């Protein structure tokens, strides 16, 4: 009968056999570059990546004559659907070539961003001279001049390419039978043929906006409290009900505000939890962290890293003159070979990133038994949310008390707990309204709601009423604020962070419900509960074999976005905050603006 599937299976077997070795020596070569950057190394990475991309493109062509309706299995259909994608080659040669030469332009000059100090004696760049200026500062004029000087230069040259890039991305989107660029990016959450365990492309936009509404009371309370704290910082340019200027947004993008800790501390006489001296008095090294971490994983059934970790992977930067990338990285080389790199140190932040790197790799070991094309997470957010929830339990006071990092008689005060809330909110949660509304801006930009002639001026126009941030000096159409971020030029999605955050909170709530912990969610501990690990394994094993819809239900019990765990987690803060607005106005007053009047 010779069903097409019986030859597509042989084709997929050949593809797996070739691609396993291809990526394995590519990843082996990839490791040799991160740990050793030379002239020879970059060349062979370029050759290997070019060969891999060419082979993938040939296999994408070879997937074309075998249709998708000839496979009834959903899991097998997913592999062909992933492989069938070609890319930008669908249009004519000239448009594709202009795409490649435009992408080259945003690679070279874009990375050479420069600012000019008013005084010539000091010259600073974005890394790290400027970053100190925006983030680590306690004055107004330095931030103002940095904002003006940086934004004055980069917009003019970089604005015109964005519209051409957008229209060309739309043209490739239409080439692949998609309605627009939004539908091109909204296809990552579409499930068809599964049944009731499905998700709609437009349902994500509607549900996220609905979840934003429940955030608004707590967001207003917190923003009012932080504003009342902030009037002591800039009395002469900010009204007690006015918006924060764009040059007092914490940093370049408003994403990281961590360095502003000394100014906005509620209780400055209560010290934060910092036991850094204690492990230095107990001779704890980075290696010892990895085995005490295992003690938590064995409680949930997760084993340790393979033997190749102990010898091949280095726990610190080499000192033989070779310069490396010190960012902690997660590597899945394949073929049972796994290597792990970071310039870790004995610090609490590195203490958490060590468990992230250990635990986020553990996801790879969970689905390592899946086929090579199914050796991935459920989606973009699941993989990056599994790692973060691991360190949540490692930072609990009980875990440190039982691990020797805390005294046996140590008692934590509720005022001490107050710092931990503000810290992790300021790190992860505080940007959730910002991230959601920025992606709303992009979606209406993608949907065409924002007219083409006001693409950048409505970013500032709705900023007055909706974003509640006032600009210090209006700029004309030539300027491009998104050009200040390196990720924009490289086409990096921003909904991944929001999905990761929501999935991480859902995972934490599900694990705590399984752990049968009682009380507010922040006191939850899942250590030593062997029954809680079997439930986790039920979700870890599936990997990419099942959709996120059903994978989320396997651990949580529901197949919908939920912010009730978030409200429960912040319940004490709400109960302590609702009375605060008695003597303060709620929201940001749009009547008073610093720029016009
Ligand atoms: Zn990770």
């Amino acid at each position: 009968q010779s069903t097409t599937e019986e030859q597509a299976k042989t084709f997929l077997l050949k593809f797996d056999h070739d691609a396993e070795d291809l990526s394995y020596q590519s990843s082996l070569a990839s490791w040799n570059y991160n740990t050793n950057i030379t002239d020879e190394n970059v060349q062979k990475m370029n050759e290997a990546r070019a060969k891999w991309s060419a082979f993938y493109e040939e296999q994408s062509k070879a997937a074309k004559m075998f249709s998708l309706e000839e496979i009834q299995d959903l899991t097998l259909k997913r592999q062909l659907q992933a492989l069938q994608q070609s890319g930008t080659s669908a249009l004519s040669a000239d448009k594709s070539k202009r795409l490649n030469t435009i992408l080259n332009t945003m690679s070279t000059i874009y990375s050479s961003g420069k600012v000019l100090d008013p005084n010539t004696q000091e010259c600073l760049v974005l890394e790290p001279g400027l970053d100190d200026i925006m983030e680590n500062s306690q004055d107004y004029s330095r931030r103002l001049w940095a904002w003006e000087g940086w934004r004055a230069e980069v917009g003019k040259q970089l604005r015109p390419l964005y519209e051409e890039y957008v229209v060309l991305e739309n043209e490739m989107a239409r080439a692949n039978n998609y309605e627009d660029y939004g539908d091109y990016w909204r296809g990552d959450y579409e499930v068809t043929g599964a049944g009731d365990y499905d998700y709609s492309r437009d349902q994500l936009i509607t549900d996220v906006e609905r979840t934003f509404a429940e955030i608004k009371p707590l967001y207003e309370q917190l923003h009012a409290y932080v504003r009342t704290k902030l009037m002591d910082a800039y009395p002469s340019h900010i009204s007690p009900t006015g918006c924060l200027p764009a040059h007092l947004l914490g940093d370049m993008w408003g994403r990281f505000w961590t360095n502003l800790y000394p100014l906005t501390v509620p209780f400055g006489q209560k010290p934060s939890i910092d036991v850094t001296r204690e492990m230095e008095n107990q001779s704890w090294d980075t290696k010892r962290i990895f085995k005490e971490a295992e003690k938590f994983f064995v409680s949930i059934g997760l084993p340790n890293m393979t033997q190749g970790f102990w010898d091949n992977s280095m726990l610190t930067e080499p000192g033989d003159g070779r310069k490396v990338v010190c960012h902690p990285t997660a590597w899945d080389l394949g073929k049972g070979d796994f290597r792990i790199k970071m310039c870790t140190k004995v610090t609490m932040d590195d203490f958490l990133t060590a468990h992230h790197e250990m635990g986020h790799i553990q996801y790879d070991m969970a689905y390592a038994t899946q086929p090579y094309l199914l050796r991935n997470g459920a989606n973009e957010g699941f993989h990056e949310a599994v790692g973060e929830i691991m360190s949540l339990s490692a930072a609990t006071p009980h875990y440190l008390k039982a691990l020797g990092l805390l005294p046996p008689d140590f008692y934590e005060d509720s005022e001490t707990e107050i710092n931990f809330l503000l810290k992790q909110a300021l790190t992860i949660v505080g940007t959730l309204p910002f991230t959601y509304m920025l992606e709303k801006w992009r979606w209406m930009v993608f949907k065409g709601k924002i007219p083409k002639e006001q693409w950048m001026q409505k970013w500032w126009e709705m900023k007055r009423e909706i974003v509640g941030v006032v600009e210090p000096l209006p700029h004309d159409e030539t300027y491009c604020d998104p050009a200040c971020l390196f990720h924009v030029a490289e086409d990096y999605s921003f909904i991944r962070y929001y999905t990761r955050t929501i999935y991480q909170f859902q995972f934490h709530e599900a694990l705590c419900q399984t752990a049968k912990h009682e009380g507010p969610l922040y006191k939850c501990d899942i250590s030593n509960s062997t029954d809680a690990g079997q439930r986790l394994l039920q979700m870890l094993n599936l990997g990419k074999s099942e959709p996120w819809t059903l994978a989320l239900e396997r651990i949580v019990g529901a197949k919908t976005m939920d912010v009730k765990p978030l409200l429960n987690y912040f319940e004490p803060l709400l109960t302590w905050l609702k009375d605060q607005n008695g003597n303060s106005f709620v929201g940001w007053s749009t009547d008073w603006t610093p720029y016009s009047e």
